[PDB]
């Protein structure tokens, strides 16, 4: 659980992060993206060009794509840090995003999803039914499915555009939601993480037990993980819609989670990463050395990459 | 209850924002501060100066002071639009403030509560004790009183630095509060509001109710008044702990709420703002314009003032 360097650069808090075997990739309010050798911890490149803080990015082997405080998307060359093109339709804050090698899903404080073209940066349609803001989305070759403030998880065209559902059941905002071809699993403001059949809309589960907001979740064939402004992560069984059981120890809220089959990783306003067996919900190592909450986090079998409210990014030695 | 005017220019969102008889000043996620005239809804100053968005401000006839997520404090002069003096010091974002004709108290996400010199900019001291980022804060001439995402509410002598009594109860982050002489009134992402006796620290009520987080408060010698991510307003009496009433018809959260003796005025990520008479709980008017959520507003008996994140802050008339 040693950390083995400090990613300094950003000049206020990290908000966002990806990594692979080569780079990190990190965006800031300080409105920049930055690339660093994940190896060595140096800056390569500062992706300059946003007038506002970025909230959420995405990369692969050539390009970035980074949403903004500004209304915009902007796709980068990873190589030469220059600006490709700059995708301007929505009217407020880019609160989320994803990608493929054909399309640039996003969702925005204007209340609406919208799908672009990543070759040209035109935009092919504008997804509307939300009534505030979209605060989560994820998409695949058929459809998108959004989270929004007004407490709904929508299921999109994304061919037609045209809405498909409308899944309705909790009390207050949808925060968080992940889905597969069978299954959508939403996180809220109302404290519970609630399980759709995504081809009926019809919920399933309703996951009871975290004391305040859902704030992040995953979940696989048989579990989810949830995190919680309790300052807990549960695991549910994804099929009875039980508690398996509690990991306690983060001092404030869990911000951030990813598990495997074997881990579970978590980042919380306490400054802390902690790592938890999730077999037996035992901690077995937490990650000191940020100055301020922890934003964003993401492992692989070795490492541990995490993003802070103090600017900077740390790689981390996992066992 | 018709819009007045729009005051555009922000880039992006609003984030906070105060007004008199003849200015408002607005603090923006585009970095920048702009004071307006009230009567014409014509800019007068743009103030630039800080390198990330600002996250609240406060004026009065011839200074601005605002806080951003650079880390930094700035002092204005309202007349020329100059920076007089930025005060470093805080390892990460201002979060609130405060300042009189002396003296500037700030919060931060590093945990920590500073005093400053206004006349000079020098930092006084520093008040640590708190475990993960402050939130909110009041002060007067002997006392701050500050809120964490710790859960725990601190009471601090401004004069010496130190912290005088923690006030532990709620079970998640506190987002606001208030005090007087005599109380603290506490909101919490617990969904509860809790009442303090200021001079043990003892908690004196908890009002239940909220079925989310609450985001906003305001009290006097009788009542509170608080606002939640269930999207409803509540009026407490404040001697027996009990709800008054229940004021239902934002349709998500309330971010933002000030009431007078005879009426509440709300906003919402609805994008609208309502104002209620709080002696019947009737709204009486809702007044709709603008694009995206509300996450500012101030009223007197005129009008209603109010930012958005679509940018803009607009001037209604409240009858």
């Amino acid at each position: 659980g040693q950390s083995l360097r400090t990613l300094q650069g950003h000049q206020s808090a990290v908000t966002s992060l990806q990594f692979n075997d080569n780079i990190v990739v990190s965006g800031s309010d300080d409105s920049t993206v930055k690339v660093w050798d994940i190896k060595t911890g140096q800056s390569l490149r500062t992706l300059q060009g946003h007038q506002s803080a970025v909230t959420s990015l995405q990369f692969n082997d050539n390009i970035v794509v980074s949403g903004s405080d500004d209304s915009t998307v902007k796709v980068w060359d990873i190589k030469t840090g220059q600006s490709l093109r700059t995708l301007q339709g929505h009217q407020s804050a880019v609160t989320s995003l994803q990608f493929n090698d054909n399309i640039v899903v996003s969702g925005s404080d204007d209340s609406t999803v919208k799908v672009w073209d990543i070759k040209t940066g035109q935009s092919l349609r504008t997804l509307q039914g939300h009534q505030s803001a979209v605060t989560s989305l994820q998409f695949n070759d058929n459809i998108v499915v959004s989270g929004s403030d007004d407490s709904t998880v929508k299921v999109w065209d994304i061919k037609t555009g045209q809405s498909l559902r409308t899944l309705q059941g909790h009390q207050s905002a949808v925060t968080s939601l992940q889905f597969n071809d069978n299954i959508v699993v939403s996180g809220s403001d109302d404290s519970t993480v609630k399980v759709w059949d995504i081809k009926t809309g019809q919920s399933l589960r309703t996951l009871q037990g975290h004391q305040s907001a859902v704030t992040s979740l995953q979940f696989n064939d048989n579990i989810v993980v949830s995190g919680s402004d309790d300052s807990t992560v549960k695991v549910w069984d994804i099929k009875t819609g039980q508690s398996l059981r509690t990991l306690q120890g983060h001092q404030s809220a869990v911000t951030s989670l990813q598990f495997n089959d074997n881990i579970v990783v978590s980042g919380s306003d306490d400054s802390t990463v902690k790592v938890w067996d999730i077999k037996t919900g035992q901690s077995l190592r937490t990650l000191q050395g940020h100055q301020s909450a922890v934003t964003s986090l993401q492992f692989n079998d070795n490492i541990v990459v995490s993003g802070s409210d103090d600017s900077t990014v740390k790689v981390w030695d996992i066992k």
